[PDB]
């Protein structure tokens, strides 16, 4: 797949509010994620224990995490869709040690969009959610081609 110039324009102009609070995101979106998909927070060894909503808003860990992932997502969308050589080091990790399912990051994105929408009403209007929609896309598409060439897929 490809975007358009204004398809990336519209994410990253959304994405550039994102940075302006970068650990605030990660922490909302990993709630998201945790509260919707309980299963997913069993891949974490380190955060698995939280039981509560109120226990992961205090996890100074499950931040630092968030900032990890938001980092590393806004250094791939910026690349818009050039972006190769950063995803194979991550391909490898979350096919071969952590074991993420292609489903899960489905279930991130999800709660990537949701939080937007949530906190940037106005610069996530029906368009720019769609090219977000089609950013992340285009990141599993990416990933999943990447999990078949490493060996990991079900
Ligand atoms: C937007 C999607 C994602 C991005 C860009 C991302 C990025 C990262 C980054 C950069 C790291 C540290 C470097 C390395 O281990 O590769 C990491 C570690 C990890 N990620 Fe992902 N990730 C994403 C989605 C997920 C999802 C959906 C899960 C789980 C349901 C997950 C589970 C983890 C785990 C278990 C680790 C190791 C945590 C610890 O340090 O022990 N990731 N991820």
């Amino acid at each position: 797949m490809v975007l358009s110039e204004g398809e990336w324009q519209l994410v990253l102009h959304v994405w550039a509010k994102v940075e302006a609070d970068v650990a605030g995101h990660g922490q909302d979106i990993l709630i998201r994620l945790f509260k919707s998909h309980p299963e997913t927070l069993e891949k974490f060894d380190r955060f698995k224990h939280l039981k509560t909503e109120a226990e992961m808003k205090a996890s100074e860990d499950l931040k630092k995490h968030g900032v990890t992932i938001l980092t590393a997502l806004g250094a791939i969308l910026k690349k818009k869709g050039h972006h190769e050589a950063e995803l194979k080091p991550l391909a490898q990790s979350h096919a071969t040690k952590h074991k993420i399912p292609i489903k899960y990051l489905e279930f991130i994105s999800e709660a990537i969009i949701h939080v937007l929408h949530s906190r940037h009403p106005g610069n996530f209007g029906a368009d720019a959610q769609g090219a977000m929609n089609k950013a992340l896309e285009l990141f599993r598409k990416d990933i999943a081609a990447k999990y078949k060439e490493l060996g990991y897929q079900g």
